[PDB]
């Protein structure tokens, strides 16, 4: 079989990193660029051991042009529960940053699938979704000051902890906060009765982007659930700059991503060695639901249905397109999931975090519509091979 999760944060850390040409070396590919590509030209993907270098190829790519740089795990790392509260303490070339979460265990012996919410338990997704889960708010604000300023507040801990990573991305320290929970449950593990190979996460609108981040850089979350996540989440540059009025590189925040971005980028997102769609498909081979909501143009779904199926093709060419789902459908307000979109991803959560065997084959189910082929036409079919 293909591994539905892995053991550990990142499983291509020994892979060599890609080439990295200055913004303006950097080739036109005015479609969407090849996931399967090699960054320095030279081939495609061939088995699964390559794919996760083409993994970590895309996570450079984004860490260096747009978000900044990942930490490695720290040094040290000291979790404990005690009175309902998980405390994470994080020590890290003379500096310390500690996460506390109010979680809530399931009764019982286990163990139980996990659920990472942002800023809630569950996130946007109701309570009853996950009555049977470990469930863990990630209080971002503990690591980044969420904040729709196009500012950033230096002073925050992750800064503090690392003070010459104040021109990266705020959802690089929310990614890293995110490890730094799944570190502590580890630790805790058989105090609560986790289930590390079952631990989801999921955030609507900015927390549906910070979920895409966080379970995208982290190979320990079996299921990633961005919910309405719009533009900066799965939502490609490049046909964000195609349609108008969205949330694209001329218009973002540039405290949550690099300023570089637009800098370098505005006006030229045919020169990106990646776009989003590659975003998404570091969750490969695990699995990945996403809800859309057409009804807020903001969202510019169009995009986010063309970078998703792009995306797909990742998981095609392993062959396990059944990992993937969306649903795009309005009717419903933003971040208060349709009727559809709470039975879609039910089947989702069953089977890849409760264990059920429900089918999940072509839930690819969208009220949006757009010339994807027009996207990938170059780059379409390939398939990998599985040993």
């Amino acid at each position: 079989e293909v591994p539905l999760v892995y053991p550990k944060e990142n499983m291509g850390e020994s892979c060599k990193a890609p080439t990295l040409p200055q913004p303006a070396s950097c080739p036109s590919v005015p479609k969407l660029p090849d996931p399967f590509e090699w960054s320095d030209g030279s081939g495609r993907v061939k088995n699964l051991a390559d794919w996760e270098c083409r993994r970590n190829e895309i996570k450079a790519e984004i860490e260096n042009y747009e978000l900044g740089k990942k930490p490695a795990p720290p040094q040290s790392l000291k979790a404990t529960y005690s009175g309902g509260t998980l405390t994470v303490v994080v020590n890290d070339n003379g500096g310390s940053l500690t996460l506390t979460s109010k979680i809530s265990v399931p009764s019982g012996s286990g163990p139980f699938p996990v659920i990472i919410g942002m800023n809630s338990n569950t996130g946007s997704l109701s309570a009853g979704q996950f009555s049977d889960f470990i469930q863990v708010p990630f209080n971002h604000d503990q690591c980044a000051q969420y904040s729709m300023t196009g500012q950033k507040n230096t002073n925050a801990p992750f800064y503090k902890l690392y003070p010459n990573l104040r021109d990266a991305g705020d959802y690089i320290a929310w990614s890293w906060g995110i490890s730094r929970l799944i570190d502590g449950i580890e630790q805790v593990k058989d105090q609560i009765h986790a289930d590390m190979n079952h631990i989801g996460v999921t955030g609507c609108s900015y927390a549906g982007k910070m979920a895409l981040f966080g379970g995208a850089f982290d190979e320990r979350v079996a299921l990633t659930i961005p919910q309405e996540s719009g533009g900066g989440g799965i939502n490609a540059w490049r046909v964000s700059d195609t349609i108008g009025n969205v949330e694209k590189i001329d218009n973002t925040n540039y405290s949550w991503f690099m300023q570089a971005l637009k800098n370098n980028f505005n006006g030229k997102s045919d020169k990106l060695p990646y776009d989003h769609h590659e975003l998404i498909a570091m969750v490969a081979p695990r699995a990945f639901f996403t809800m859309g909501n057409p009804d807020y143009e903001w969202l510019g779904d169009k995009s986010g249905y063309t970078s998703a199926m792009a995306a797909l093709e990742v998981w095609k060419a392993m062959g396990v397109e059944d990992r993937f789902g969306f649903n795009f459908v309005g009717g419903h307000m933003h971040c208060s999931a349709a009727g559809t979109q709470v039975n879609d991803v039910n089947k989702f959560i069953d089977r890849f975090l409760r264990g059920k065997s429900v089918s999940t084959s072509n839930m690819l189910s969208s009220s949006v519509t757009n010339d994807y082929n027009s996207w990938i036409a170059a780059w379409k079919g390939y398939t990998i091979d599985t040993s």
